[PDB]
């Protein structure tokens, strides 16, 4: 139920404790790198970070954040299981979550899955 | 923020049934009747206010639970139990636990321990 997500740059997705934007910048999966996968119905998932708040696509208007008190939507994603065992996340605007290779804060405004939009993942506690 | 859904491990959501008859854990998706506002009911306990503005009642375990009480007394106060596996359970004032009954019958509050049907995944929704 709780997972981490490892980006194209081998770092781990970081909630940043809900302060500012999320980054794919952590060397190891610790507390801020763990997300509870929420079954939001109709095949959609949400992600609840270490702070008990929810990940938002921000509709691509700014880098993604983990600060929402409740799920609606911008907070539900398609979980895409790629052939190589990786995962991609499709936001409500139809765009994909991108690690941006750790070069900037995580975004959800790219319309296609390339390398920066594939995450390795595992259940952990 | 304080409005939540409860998903039983049959993967269905707890349903207020709009206050008509007993509550069931039978909804495929969390919509209006599946949202419950968590109300501080004092002394660390909580109440659950359903879509119809009325409160969830354990009925003291003597019949299936309902969501029709206009005000809080009790059979309407519960312990919110944070389980180690990230799920939650709800302890009625009779010491028993809310059970999904695997969706095979209406929801109950008369089992004395947390087992498989008494753990719920939860999230705050709008
Ligand atoms: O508590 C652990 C957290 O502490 C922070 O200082 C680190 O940047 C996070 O990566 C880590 O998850
Ligand atoms: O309802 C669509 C979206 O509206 C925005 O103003 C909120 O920031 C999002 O959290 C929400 O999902
Ligand atoms: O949309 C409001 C409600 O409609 C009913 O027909 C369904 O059984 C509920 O699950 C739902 O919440």
């Amino acid at each position: 139920k709780t997972i981490w997500l490892q980006g194209f740059n081998s770092k781990y997705v970081n909630s940043r404790n809900g302060q500012g934007a999320m980054w794919c910048d952590s060397d190891t999966p610790q507390a801020w790198e763990l997300f509870t996968v929420i079954d939001a119905g109709n095949g959609k998932i949400a992600l609840r970070g270490n702070n008990g708040l929810y990940v938002s696509s921000e509709n691509g208007e700014q880098a993604m954040t983990c600060n929402r008190p409740a799920i609606n939507g911008w907070e539900v994603f398609d979980w895409i299981s790629n052939s190589d065992g990786s995962v991609s996340l499709r936001g409500s605007n139809g765009m994909y979550v991108s690690s941006e290779n750790g070069e900037q804060a995580i975004t959800c405004n790219r319309p296609a899955i390339d390398g920066w939009e594939r995450f390795n993942w595992a259940a952990a506690t």
